[PDB]
């Protein structure tokens, strides 16, 4: 048993708050915001040794990242940003920082009751996205 066991599985989005404003702050353009805001992704998390894989699958896009905690990687986001990402575990929370063009956003993923709660912050704007087991 290990680092991220309680994250592993297949999760479905059940609520989203403030995501349009988060995307505006990030710099996402109108048409992507409208279609992305409509998406109801499944999040699929797996672990093999030190490598964590997180997939996001929706009608808009299917994306995948694999990474080792603390080790930076290049990521193309669903909205087509080319970012440098680092993901760590802080007190049982996965903390994912994306850097690009002098900007930064942080995405936290944590287990709360039977939910996986995703909090997305860009300057002063937060979006909260709640997932349940599929
Ligand atoms: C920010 C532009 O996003 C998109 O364009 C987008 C399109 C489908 S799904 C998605 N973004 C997400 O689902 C996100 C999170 C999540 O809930 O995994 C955490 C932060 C983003």
């Amino acid at each position: 048993s290990h680092m991220c066991d309680a994250f592993v599985g297949t999760w479905k989005l059940v609520s989203s708050e403030n995501f349009d404003d988060y995307m505006k702050e990030v710099g996402v353009g109108f048409a992507t915001r409208k279609v992305a805001g409509m998406a109801k992704p499944n999040m699929i998390i797996s672990v093999n040794g030190d490598v964590i894989t997180i997939k996001s699958e929706s009608t808009f896009k299917n994306t995948e990242i694999s990474f080792i905690l603390g080790q930076e990687f290049d990521e193309v986001t669903a909205d087509d940003r080319k970012v440098k990402s680092t993901i760590t575990l802080d007190g049982g929370v996965l903390v994912h920082v994306q850097k690009w063009d002098g900007k930064s956003t942080t995405i936290k993923r944590k287990r709360e009751d039977d939910k996986l709660v995703v909090e997305c912050v860009m300057k002063g704007v937060t979006s909260t996205r709640v997932y349940e087991r599929a």
